[PDB]
RNA sequence: GGCCGGGGGAACCGGCCAGGCCCGGAAGGGAGCAACCGUGCCCGGUC
């Protein structure tokens, strides 16, 4: 399904083939495997569109091959197309706690909650675990296992079909206990479309109980359809954050989870189906970027926020008076790193500046002449404790030699550049 | 004179050694600066 799209991704590292034309293919080649794969499609053309928008109306900062920028849109957008971006906070408000499970008909129903416990106690906690489903047969039973081949006891009345009670009852057994957090999945006689009559159910059994954490939960079978079902809540609550059961448990997913998000949904975890702990946590990217999976650029990207808002150092430094700060002739060295990280080197020292930035400076049509010297000045620094860097005027012929071998280069060197760094500056600091 | 800590040091040659520096085609090694690690390093005790 889409994973097969993933490889769209280096699919496309390929410079033997072109490039726009290349683009929409991908486009909607990955356009397609989406659909294909369930997908509601409504949306889509949005997103098609914002990703197009985009294109006329921007580029690739200099200094880097388009083909990838795309992505970090592309990527961008998938984000935003599925649960954009809130970091789901499923961890401790306090404790314990209280997780109402209300579930449409079966389907994770109960399981989902194993791992979901099973996971937090591999996290240190007093689970607690209760049959919350008369109707369907198998409550405790199926469940009821792994409880114990877990380590986590779990709680419940046979036969018997009357929720409320046997909660409220469970519940405040491990309270009594003091236990640490509660799991409790649920449901009810009529579901989807009956929805109305299933959150119906979870009405009381929420507000009788005064649960802290709720969810929902559903398998991809049903999809983008399941949207509504969903949605149907938001409003009842919105701290109603779900998870998605089975993943490799369809073949549909997308429209799923697709239409989840366009709601506002909220999303905590997904887990790929069977085993107990196949579960696993969520954010968009953390997918996202799995069905595109080696995405490093956002890396040696992320170096320009280094550079680029770093030069703000630079001009005047430090504010205010009295007490102690951050860094400098060491941000100096720092400057380094982006950009050789930020992608290779050379390629981007032409299709970019110096060091200084762009002032009453010297030098030529052009700002620089450091071409491999660069990757010397660097030699050092990683060649010296921090502090130095930070009274760059301690520098003792003593004191450095030893960076000067340590680092590999004859004395001479270093000596020839200690000023091109208190100079700098000198200049540099010429404000007024 | 037995032990955990707040902090705790360039260069009298320490553990892992990046980076680079050097010998050999690549292998892989050679000496080793920081870097964390502790020596050390000053005080409190050590159910």
């Amino acid at each position: 399904m889409l994973e097969n799209i993933r490889d769209a991704v280096r699919k496309f590292l390929t410079g033997s083939t072109p490039y726009e034309k290349a683009v929409d293919e991908f486009i909607k080649d990955l356009q397609k495997s989406l659909i294909s794969s369930d997908v509601n499609v409504k949306l889509v053309f949005s997103l098609t569109a914002k990703i197009k928008e985009r294109l006329n109306k921007e580029k690739p900062p200099s200094v880097l091959e388009r083909k990838e920028w795309f992505i970090s849109i592309v990527y961008d957008e998938l984000s935003k197309l599925f649960g954009g971006d809130k970091e789901p906070n499923v961890n401790p408000t306090k404790l314990p706690f209280i997780i109402m499970l209300v579930g449409v008909q079966g389907s994770g129903k109960t399981t989902t909650a194993g791992k979901l416990a099973y996971f937090y106690k591999k996290r240190g906690y007093k689970v607690g675990l209760v049959a919350a489903d008369v109707y369907r047969p198998a409550a405790y039973d199926q469940l009821l296992q792994l409880g114990n081949q877990i380590g986590v006891q779990v709680y419940g009345e046979p036969n018997n079909q009357n929720p409320i009670e046997i909660a409220k009852k469970g519940v405040d057994i491990f309270v009594k206990n003091k236990m640490d957090i509660i799991i409790v999945d649920t449901a009810g006689r009529h579901g989807y479309g009956e929805e109305t009559k299933l959150l119906e159910e979870m009405k009381e059994m929420y507000d009788v109980l005064k649960p802290d954490d709720v969810i929902l939960v559903i398998d991809a079978s049903i999809g983008q359809k399941a949207y509504d079902l969903a949605s149907r809540f938001h409003q009842a609550s919105p701290i109603g954050s779900v998870i998605i059961t089975k993943m490799d448990g369809t073949a549909k997913g997308g429209g799923a989870l697709s239409a989840v998000v366009a709601t506002g949904a909220t999303i905590k975890f997904i887990g790929t189906g069977e085993k107990i702990d196949e579960l696993e946590t969520f954010n968009a990217k953390r997918f996202v970027s799995r069905i595109l999976g080696m995405g490093d650029i956002e890396s040696i990207l992320e170096k320009v926020k280094g550079l680029e808002e770093y030069d703000k150092i630079q001009k005047k430094m430090e504010d205010v008076m009295e007490g102690k700060g951050k860094l400098t002739l060491r941000d100096v060295y720092a400057q380094i790193i982006a950009l050789r990280k930020m992608g290779p080197l050379s390629k981007v020292l032409q299709h970019i500046p110096g060091l200084g930035i762009m002032l009453p400076t010297p030098s030529e049509d052009q700002l620089k002449i450091g071409e491999e010297k660069i990757r010397r000045w660097l030699a050092a620094l990683n060649s010296m404790t921090y502090k130095e860097l930070e009274n760059p005027n301690i520098i003792d012929k003593s004191r450095m030699r030893r960076i000067a071998e340590g680092s590999g280069l004859e004395v001479e060197e270093v000596r020839e550049l200690l000023e091109w760094y208190n100079n700098m500056n000198r200049l540099l600091k010429m404000v007024k």
